[PDB]
């Protein structure tokens, strides 16, 4: 195998390292896994498709322009470079390798588009036209922006974007399930908490934080349960940052944030793909929580599950591992039919105050269909009212003992708006037992004389009941 010549990949730290730190995309190119025949979307201010490292892998049908309804994703150029964030995204997931242009793709020989939808007003019916872009063509969408991260917000898809979820994993890409990957969010620096985002909150999402080059949680990043895994980015001026195509056919050293980690996923899971094309959306996501790796990514909060996996709300299992995840993709078997157990668990409204705990034994829907005795994703659907939104920190526990953080306090987020049957989800509890007790914790971390009342707590598991590996 001969490693790329381009004139930055010596720069791209995060694939080319000697040192261990990156993310081991040269051994799955050695393996022969470089995506070709994958398709990936970036969503996004569109992408320069005549950018020479981003031409040769150029696909009309993995691009739309949602924003002036038209075929045509080339990004609006202004004095300022406004648009050239997909054009850096697409160049992270595809840029042409060997040509002397500035670095490579992790995926270098798969297809890359854009859907230009960011660069107007964003409604529901946008979001939806562009996740549901051509899904029997597009493999892969990459989307690295959501609600303000403005750690006030608690936003997620409304109904037609929800609805092309639901459509892109049930009947997407063949019905396999369309990939959808994003970025945890970039709002470290105003205390915000990701699963008040719902669009990496969702489980059909494969959500994807960062890590600085000294193996650091960046001042940028959300902690939340529901991030699955994690890639590299930028962090401090000493720390080296993401190389890749930029705007007005150049190439950047400069490109930053979470938003510049959910393409380079985006990228590992093109090539996990092309290892093979028969796995479904859930099995990605198993793929990511079976080989992605804790090791010398530092964080004071990380904690061994009952399958014996650290977690992390800051780096969900941490760091993607691209050889890892094309040695395991090839011999997968494919994971059951998905079950959903809903259990209803409160007998009546509890008063919220200074502190309030609840705790259910459940079976997980035994002697039903139903029936879960292997987690994947776990939901607490909360509704309930609060003078102060942001004093609230919530907590749920697995009866094997893992603690999820569903929410952190938000020290900006003065809503009094409370939440509406908010679908506060965890990874972390992946392949353990749901029988058992469960508690939620929920505590007002002001000394403020807060009050509330909560008066709907459904737990929902999904997952299956078959085919557990012993425990790690
Ligand atoms: O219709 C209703 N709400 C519609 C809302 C529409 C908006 N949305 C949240 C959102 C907002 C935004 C735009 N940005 C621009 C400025 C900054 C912060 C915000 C970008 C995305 C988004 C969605 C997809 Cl898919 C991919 C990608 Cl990359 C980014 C998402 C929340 C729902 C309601 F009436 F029901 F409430
Ligand atoms: C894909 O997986 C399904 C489910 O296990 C199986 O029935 C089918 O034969 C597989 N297809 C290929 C091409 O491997
Ligand atoms: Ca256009
Ligand atoms: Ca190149
Ligand atoms: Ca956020
Ligand atoms: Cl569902
Ligand atoms: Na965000
Ligand atoms: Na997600
Ligand atoms: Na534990
Ligand atoms: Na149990």
């Amino acid at each position: 195998y001969q490693e790329p010549t381009d004139p930055k990949f010596p720069q791209q730290w995060y694939l080319s390292g000697v040192t261990q730190r990156d993310l081991n995309v040269k051994a799955a190119w050695a393996q022969g896994y470089t995506g070709h025949g994958i398709v990936v979307s970036i969503l996004d201010d569109g992408i320069e498709k005549n950018h020479p490292d981003l031409a040769g892998n150029y696909d009309p049908g993995a691009s739309f322009d949602v924003n002036d309804q038209d075929p045509d994703p080339q990004p609006r150029y202004t004095q300022m470079n406004d648009n050239r964030h997909g054009t850096r995204c697409a160049g992270e997931v595809a840029a042409v390798a060997n040509n002397g242009v500035c670095g490579v793709g992790v995926a270098y020989n798969a297809r890359i588009g854009g859907v230009r939808m960011l660069d107007g007003e964003v409604t529901d019916a946008v979001e939806a036209r562009s996740l549901g872009l051509n899904p029997n063509h597009i493999h892969i969408y990459s989307a690295s922006w959501g609600p303000e991260d403005d750690g006030k917000t608690v936003d997620g898809p409304a109904r037609l974007a929800e609805e092309a979820f639901f459509r892109g994993v049930s009947q997407g890409r063949g019905g396999l399930g369309s990939i959808f990957v994003w970025a945890s969010g970039n709002g470290g620096r105003e205390h915000d908490s990701c699963n008040c985002d719902g669009y990496t909150n969702s489980i059909y999402t494969l959500s994807i934080s960062s890590a600085t080059q000294f193996g650091n949680v960046p001042w940028y990043s959300e902690a939340c349960s529901s991030t699955l895994a994690t890639t590299y980015s930028s962090g401090n001026q000493n720390e080296k940052q993401i190389v890749t195509t930029d705007l007005r056919q150049k190439c950047t050293e400069s490109h930053t944030g979470t938003s510049a980690s959910a393409p380079l996923a985006a990228g590992i899971i093109a090539l996990t793909l092309e290892a093979n094309k028969n796995l479904t959306w859930r099995d990605m996501q198993h793929l990511v929580v079976q080989t992605s790796k804790p090791a010398h990514l530092n964080a004071n909060d990380w904690a061994t599950n009952g399958v014996g996996r650290k977690v992390s709300h800051s780096y969900g299992y941490g760091l993607l591992d691209a050889g890892a995840m094309v040695a395991l993709a090839q011999n997968w078997t494919t994971v059951a039919p998905q079950r959903k157990c809903i259990i209803d668990i409160l007998t009546e409204p509890k008063d919220i105050g200074k502190r309030l705990e609840v705790r259910k034994t459940v079976t997980a829907c035994l002697g039903e269909p139903n029936h879960i005795t292997r987690l994947e994703h776990a939901q607490a659907r909360l509704t309930l009212s609060y003078n102060r939104r942001g004093d609230l920190a919530i907590h749920l526990v697995s009866p094997m003992g893992t603690r999820s953080t569903l929410l952190a306090a938000r020290p900006h987020d003065y809503s009094a708006d409370g939440f509406n049957d908010w679908a506060f989800m965890t990874t972390h509890s992946w392949d353990e037992d749901p029988s058992g007790e469960w508690v939620l914790e929920i505590e007002n971390t002001s000394e403020a004389n807060n009050y509330g009342t909560l008066t709907k707590f459904t737990l929902v598991l999904y997952g299956t009941a078959s085919g557990s590996l012993v425990p790690r």
